[PDB]
């Protein structure tokens, strides 16, 4: 019986494990399937209760309610590094060692080296994190009706306006009215500011969707700066810099939304990395490594057409998860793989609880339409990983 | 025709504006009642909301809903001096002049020079401290779970084991089970340490009561440390003495419910004072000052029949603004005052939500019995100054 163990239970990760279990029979294999946490979080859903427009619990569920017990160990610990030459696992609590690795660690934040942003800004990547947010955001009102002068405790800077920033400053905007009010808030104080080293919001999007975006949320009061980068992040707020000016916002609350990276451990373990993340063969293997396969954030995929990267998604992490079961069930049973071939379906952009945009089938999409889409899509993540049972439940 | 100015929308000021309005026509006196916010909060209730036990807009009821514009002119500013040559108020936004004066301004934390207390140290005294106090504790506990190793986010240390900081540890305690499940704590990784410097919890109660006060909160995990006095406070916690040692008490949240002062503005205002509070005269009045009143936690009163001052509470608050609104309607219309004589009925100290110990008529109290009694006390004050409109809204 060979050991197969899966390091990370995100979208590649639970989807890698189910695969495998509804492909092989008992004792076919080993499966272990390790995890920081008891629980798998949907990630592309962290924006609303970092917003606290949604309640956490409706972002995460439980790993032994997906699995069979019986077919897959889960081991919650932490992942410290990985051994190529001995195969083995360290965690921080333990060893494992693998004839076969599925790493599917995720992505961590990449600040560029900016100074004080690390330390002094937040990011939206876990349940933990956007609890944090949350949390935050409502002791910085909490305090300002004391101190009606310190309207830094109501400016929020977000930086990076990309897929995430655009999300989170939607989930934002809807929320003030209600945070306004627990708080006894004049909500024309209130500043969101999203802040972009681009000359362009949406850099690489299409323009129609793009400046409907913008209007949307320019008219719910959202503001942007455009070929802006942020130099430094402190407690304090952070300095931009504005026609070869340094410009100080002073701002309680600094999210940053600008950057990722595949998951450190991945290139400390010697891998070898292109922005944290590996360019895998046609079946998603770690270059000279018949054994260790790659999945989500983690994994490059070059798209041949245009010779860009394709960016790290859900979408793909999931398509990513499902060959991989496919072709670790070939191996085991000693037949031939089948090449990963990506298909892009639309993707949806949320402009808070009512609004959003997207292309789906190849049509553009706006408003309830494109809102009640993206919610769609989502529920049918749900469905592939948890039955309607899980939909059912939320 | 005279001007009478009350300093205050609190018990003291509340009961002696309404009072007036209903002693009074609406030609024998001008009456301006001024507060730093348009809402009167019921400060007794307060321990409630501090702990996130019930939403803060339970405890507080808009100043205009109460009052008869046309009898009382409603001032929303903030008393900055009192200038008693000149018979004027000074505020930030403006200043007034009267030939009737009343005080209500309430008490402010006294931190008797404790290094660090007044600065890092929070206090359960407004609607503003305790959504503060509320939303602080939740960021500590929101943050403990991406690091399970800062414990001192869990611990949180309550000056003073007084009759606020009683109840105050008993909704918090109450509170533990739901914030523990909102954030993934351990419960038993949650420390609620009440500190007094006196020899014995509740000191001047009796002891039975205080027994029975001890094992309740107990038996929830409240630990108390009596006869050790705090020493320091800092960001990390606090220093306290132990058989005459220095012992470090690592915590996120310190709350002083230690002791309390009348009013600054009093005392700089040329009164003379002790601790803060003017000992007025039979009539409430401040000695050498025919047309100026004390009220509330301002006034000092000693019982006559056993020479020990009145503690600072609500009821006699109360019972001051009736006295001294029947007393200067009398002094308007040249009819003779009544002294001041309080009636100290019976008082019950919360325990949670389902628990409580007092007197009421002349027995002990305990239980569900007490919690109800406690209840109905707290609804009798909203129909005095709102009637049963006041009481079905709450
Ligand atoms: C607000 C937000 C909105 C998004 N919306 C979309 C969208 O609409 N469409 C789309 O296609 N993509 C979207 N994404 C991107 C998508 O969420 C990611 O691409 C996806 O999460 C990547 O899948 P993954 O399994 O590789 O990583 P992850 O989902 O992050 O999974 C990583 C797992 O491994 C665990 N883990 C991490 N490190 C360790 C360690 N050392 N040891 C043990 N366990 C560890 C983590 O706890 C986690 O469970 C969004 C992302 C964000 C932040
Ligand atoms: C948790 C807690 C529980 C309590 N429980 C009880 C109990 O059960 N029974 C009991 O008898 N007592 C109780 N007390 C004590 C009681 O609340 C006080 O004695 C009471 O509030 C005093 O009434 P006051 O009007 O003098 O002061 P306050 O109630 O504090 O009123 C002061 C008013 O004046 C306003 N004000 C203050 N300064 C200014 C300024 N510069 N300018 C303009 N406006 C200003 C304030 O905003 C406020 O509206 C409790 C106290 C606390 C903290």
């Amino acid at each position: 019986k060979p050991s197969i163990v899966i390091l990370g239970a995100g979208y590649g990760g639970i989807v890698a494990a189910l695969g495998l279990q509804k492909r092989l029979n008992y004792n076919e294999a080993d499966i272990t399937l390790v995890n920081k946490n008891d629980y798998h979080y949907i990630t592309t859903e962290l924006h609303q209760p970092a917003a606290g427009t949604m309640h956490h619990d409706q972002a995460r569920v439980g790993i032994k309610e997906l699995i069979d017990e019986k077919k897959i160990k889960f081991v919650k610990d932490t992942v410290v590094a990985i051994d190529r030459e001995q195969q083995k696992v360290t965690l921080q609590n333990g060893e494992l060692h693998y004839d076969y690795l599925v790493v599917g660690l995720g992505s961590e934040p990449e600040t560029f080296g900016i100074e004080g942003l690390r330390e002094h800004a937040f990011s939206i990547n876990s349940i933990n994190s956007v609890r944090i947010i949350r949390q935050h955001i409502e002791y910085q009102f909490a305090k300002f009706a004391a101190e009606p002068e310190r309207t830094d405790y109501l400016t929020i800077v977000v930086g990076g306006a990309g897929f995430t920033g655009i999300e989170f400053v939607g989930e934002l905007a809807d929320r003030m009215p209600e945070l306004c009010a627990e708080y006894d808030v004049d909500p024309k104080l209130v500043r969101i500011i999203n802040v972009e080293a681009a000359p362009t919001v949406l850099p690489g999007f299409d323009p129609a969707l793009v400046n409907y975006a913008m209007d949307v949320l320019g008219g719910k009061g959202v503001e942007f700066k455009i070929g802006t980068p942020i130099k430094r992040c402190t407690p304090e707020g952070v300095v931009i810099e504005v026609d070869g000016e340094e410009e100080e916002i002073k701002a309680a609350t600094v999210v940053w939304t600008g950057g990722v990276r595949g998951n450190s451990i991945v290139e400390k373990s010697g891998f070898e990395t292109m922005r944290g993340r590996i360019k895998v063969d046609p079946y998603l293997r770690a270059p000279g490594h018949e054994n260790i396969f790659i999945v989500g954030d983690c994994a490059l995929i070059i798209n041949e057409e245009n010779n860009r990267p394709y960016p790290p998604t859900a979408q793909i992490a999931i398509q990513h998860g499902e060959n991989v079961a496919a072709n670790l069930a070939a191996l085991i049973r000693g037949g031939s793989m089948t090449p990963f071939k990506p298909h892009i379906r639309g993707t949806v952009a949320s402009l808070g609880r009512n609004d959003a945009i997207g292309i789906v089938g190849g049509r553009k999409v706006y408003g309830h339409a494109a809102s009640w889409l993206k919610k769609l899509i989502d529920m049918r993540y749900l469905y592939l990983i948890g039955g309607l049972s899980l939909v059912l439940k939320k």
